């Protein structure tokens, strides 16, 4: 048994937006914007409910360019990140209470101070091809296992 995640990512030409989460799961960290896929929606409607309440920003098109597959030791559900990005947005981002946004030259995205499998999947995202990954945490910080592939469908 897996559980429904989302992951937007905004990736212009020369810029990617990324959120420092405020709080919850992931604190302290940059990432895209996304949470959990509700009862009653789509995934691409939970990826765009969790963008624009931690953005403020609606989009116009989703595209599915990924799912990774996390699992942590000693917990029973896998995570399914189901993995999206888009060009255009409507409106400018905002902070929210959950996400603090702020955008990125593709030379200098924050690795270090993003999750760990991001260092591994992110390049494939940034040459526009379509993967799917596992990785597998003891803990938020310790990566054990894990398997990166590309694919011609998400
Ligand atoms: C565990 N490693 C993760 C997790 C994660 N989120 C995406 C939003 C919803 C929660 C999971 N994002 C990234 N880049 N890495």
């Amino acid at each position: 048994a897996s559980r429904l995640y989302t992951l937007v990512l905004v990736l212009q030409p020369q810029r990617v937006l990324l959120g420092m989460k405020k709080r919850g799961f992931g604190a302290g960290r940059w990432n895209g914007f996304g949470g959990k896929v509700q009862e009653g929606e789509t995934i691409e409607d939970g990826a765009r409910r969790e963008l624009q309440e931690e953005s403020g920003l609606t989009v116009d098109a989703l595209h599915k360019v990924g799912q990774i597959v996390f699992e942590f030791v000693g917990e029973p559900e896998l995570m399914d990140v189901h993995v999206f990005c888009t060009d255009s947005i409507q409106g400018t981002p905002v902070e929210s209470d959950e996400m603090r946004p702020c955008w990125f030259q593709l030379d200098q995205i924050p690795f270090k101070d993003m999750w760990p499998d991001d260092s591994y999947w992110f390049p494939l995202l940034l040459q526009k091809k379509k993967f799917h990954g596992y990785f597998k945490f003891q803990g938020q910080d310790t990566i054990l296992d894990y398997t990166l592939r590309e694919v011609d469908t998400v």
